[PDB]
């Protein structure tokens, strides 16, 4: 089940401004982005704000630390730059920008670089200098999803961009898997052998049909780090409705629907899978006055 | 550094007759198992035994207390039954598993009890005692000589004879495939990679990521925290040999080797990992519990 056990709002601001979330690398402590593009660090039992940063001047949408703790990636809504990249080690500080990419993720087995996204095209980018490495766009292949994010697989040899597979090393198109929705452009399942593009589940080595998931709509979806559980929830103002769902990562049966009857801004579990954040709005609400929600799995 | 601190000896016994040890929840006693199949309560300040209870009859070989204080897992040499749960909170039997050799619980929420007979795993529920399922694919079998089912983290993952199981679906997910004879392997404390002997393995691609030679034939355990992992290597009697290595949980690299210049029968530390305790032969048999400042 879910349980909830512990709830708080951003401290002593009349309207409460948590955006985004992410567990962060110390135990006890989530990150939370803000409307005011503030990045906040709470103590997730307690409720209590432990120290605040200042990262854009418009509302972080989404953001994600690294594994190590050392680095931090924002989005933010009309700031320029849209994303950024922060040093978390000694001082809190801006280390890279990329201009007009509206989403960005690290890659997964090193995280030695972050992937952009600016509409239908994705930007490769090193860490260390910043520098642009790659533009993955490619005319005849583009299927210009509304919501395309581009995001490297586990092992950082392949990209989706666009529902367009791309063989980093060699910077080449391999495969455009066709269109069914006008939105989702998909990510890799964690087992390495699959590729989930909204409702359709593609074989990576043949490029066949596997699945068809009707409950995957337009959603948005993120794995427990044991790679075991699948968490979607439909796009929706708020990004997403007021629900969220669970999947057996393994066989993609349904767990659980989550109804929290109020509008979901984010979700994330934490590095050992015990806990689940959610940011929800006190539906379809004009005032903005987040909480946190803490729930034990 | 282990630094020795002092040894707990069976009372009124010549020698003394130690199989394994767990502390008590609470941490106020340490759980000491016996060769003629008792479990003995002796308190960690004074040193003094407080309790015996009449288990099994025969050796009580593995131990493990529930996190929550309430309850209690035997597994014993031979005979019937070989496992057993008992309550802590008037201590009896809460439920028997007469055929499995080894049992523990599950790890997220422990509701379940997983056992294993031979190849076979066997999951009870704690409350009925009621079998809720039973592991096996004949087709995937490895036929480890010293298999131990066990849940992974999160309780979603049984591995058993080196076969990932999901259990929500009671399906084998994947083999891995066998490079010994008896160890089939753990989950790491960490949820992202399998043990299993030398042979470290990623969870969820399956890809093999290092190998780790000194844990050849070595049963492990973790600190509370997942950081450290020790491990000692079965006897080719003493279940292990004289010795037990650290390692570093996040890249395998050895911290120390301890040589006790003893067999060990168990070892097992308290949930704040200031202490270790070593079941040790002082004969040869007269096993005694030796406890260490951790460090
Ligand atoms: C008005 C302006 N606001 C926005 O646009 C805000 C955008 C935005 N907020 C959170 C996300 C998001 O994708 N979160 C991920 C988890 C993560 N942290 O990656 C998620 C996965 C499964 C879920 F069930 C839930 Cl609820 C959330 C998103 C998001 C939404 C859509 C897309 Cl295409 C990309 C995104 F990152
Ligand atoms: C000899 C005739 C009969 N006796 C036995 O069979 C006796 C069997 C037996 N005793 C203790 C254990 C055991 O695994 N202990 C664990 C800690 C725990 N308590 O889980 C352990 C981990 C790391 C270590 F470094 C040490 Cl030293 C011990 C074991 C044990 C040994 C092997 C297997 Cl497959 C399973 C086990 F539980």
């Amino acid at each position: 089940a879910f349980r909830p056990i512990s709830v708080f709002r951003e401290a002593n601001e009349d309207e409460s401004g948590f955006t985004c979330c992410a567990f962060s690398a110390r135990e006890r402590f989530l990150m939370l982005g803000t409307c005011t593009g503030q990045l906040k660090l709470y103590n997730v039992f307690s409720g209590q704000e432990e120290a605040s940063y200042n990262c854009h001047n418009s509302a972080i949408t989404h953001l994600e630390p690294s594994r190590d703790g050392s680095l931090l990636l924002t989005s933010a809504t009309w700031s320029q730059p849209l994303s950024a990249l922060w040093g978390m080690k000694s001082v809190f500080d801006m280390k890279h920008s990329f201009t007009e990419d509206h989403y960005v993720e690290f890659s997964k087995h090193s995280q030695d670089r972050v992937i952009g996204t600016k509409g239908d095209i994705a930007h490769i980018y090193d860490i260390q200098t910043g520098n642009k490495l790659l533009t993955l766009f490619n005319p005849d292949l583009a299927n210009n999803y509304k919501r395309n994010c581009a995001t490297f697989n586990p092992t950082d040899d392949l990209v989706l961009n666009d529902g367009v597979l791309w063989d980093v090393r060699s910077a080449q198109a391999i495969h455009k898997f066709d269109k069914f929705n006008m939105n989702i452009s998909g990510v890799f399942h964690p087992n390495g052998l699959e590729v989930i593009i909204n409702t359709e589940i593609w074989d990576l080595r043949t490029f066949h049909l596997l699945h068809t998931v009707p409950a995957l709509d337009q959603c948005r979806v993120v794995f427990n780090h044991t790679g075991t559980v699948m968490y979607g929830a439909m796009l929706q103002k708020s990004p997403f409705g007021s629900s969220f769902r669970t999947f057996n990562a393994t066989d993609y049966k349904p767990i659980a629907t989550i109804d929290v009857k109020r509008n979901i801004f984010d979700l994330c579990t934490d590095t050992k899978d015990c806990y689940l954040a959610v940011i929800e709005n006190q539906m379809d609400a004009l005032n903005m006055d987040t909480v946190c929600r803490l729930y034990e799995v």
